[PDB]
């Protein structure tokens, strides 16, 4: 599973992230703005979310990756990330083991990707993260951003976790505050 | 004039020529001449104790995070790591002159970086620097392990027009450290 491409997926405003969870509590698909991303490895739901199954609620997000010196924006229907090298800039998100990387081109504004050491990222609420590869693919444009940046928050229903039963896990609104990021 | 970032690293030589007016007339990096595109006061880079002919401190030491530096052939090679614990320290210098800079850096590839992205140690009369800085960085990231390295005696030479060389005590040089492979 460490021989698979793991990719960084920024969680940003006006993009919807839908995780499909099966009867075994495994993630079968991630849809980013409706674009399907299949997992290469069997992928436990608890790699991303700690769920209180009894009242159908997310307790916390696990393995939230933070990359510094970059900003993110929405460009057309795609995620655009740019290098600033300013340590006060950051973009937060998930890592995902792509079964079929060619699916990633619909999600990101650039074809341009670089490998970044896994040690470069801060990882919040680390849990059973040994599966992740030692380098992470990051989709970043070739053009630096040198203008002013600001911190933005995501919207209430940015992340949706859909079980096979049709029932969604509740995510409290305050929990989304962990996904703040730098943008233009 | 867009200013350029110059990493100060171990087996590269840096020689500053200072005139009788205490202005820098040239910087030689590994023997490659770099002419200043504006008038450039010596005290932008160094403060000097006239009484014992010694450097007191280095000024305007710029720090770029998420990058490493190495010596490749006779040139400075900088690479992106995006690891905030990685950094490269150095000078900024006013030249836009691609000829002179191509002899110094391993890559032709440069990007503009906001001046606000850098930390500046011992900042002094730094208002002349442009709002973006040219950084010569290769197109290929480095994902291996890194370590912090220091420079040595005789890495930096400061030479007055008279032939006299300013003493730099070894402890002063500790301000120049950087992440490398």
């Amino acid at each position: 599973s460490q021989q698979v491409e793991w990719v960084f997926i920024p969680v940003i405003k006006d993009v919807t992230y839908e995780f499909k969870v099966d009867n075994n509590d495994n993630i079968t698909e991630l849809y980013v703005n409706g674009n399907k991303l299949g997992p290469a490895s069997s992928l436990e739901m608890d790699f991303y979310f700690d769920v209180d199954v009894s009242n159908n609620q997310v307790r916390k997000f696990n393995n939230v990756f933070v990359l510094f010196g970059v900003i993110a924006t929405k460009d057309s229907n795609k995620i655009k990330m740019q290098l600033t090298l300013n340590p006060c800039d950051f973009v937060r998100g998930f890592v995902f083991p792509s079964q079929d990387p060619s699916q990633l081109n619909n999600i990101f504004a650039s074809n341009n990707k670089v490998s970044v050491s896994e040690k470069a990222f801060a990882i919040l609420n680390r849990k059973k993260e040994g599966a992740v590869s030692s380098t992470i693919n990051v989709y970043i444009t070739q053009n630096t951003y040198t203008g002013n940046t600001k911190i933005e928050k995501i919207q209430q229903n940015t992340i949706i976790i859909e079980k096979n039963t049709g029932i969604v896990f509740k995510i409290p609104n305050d929990m989304l505050n962990i996904f703040r990021y730098s943008t233009t």
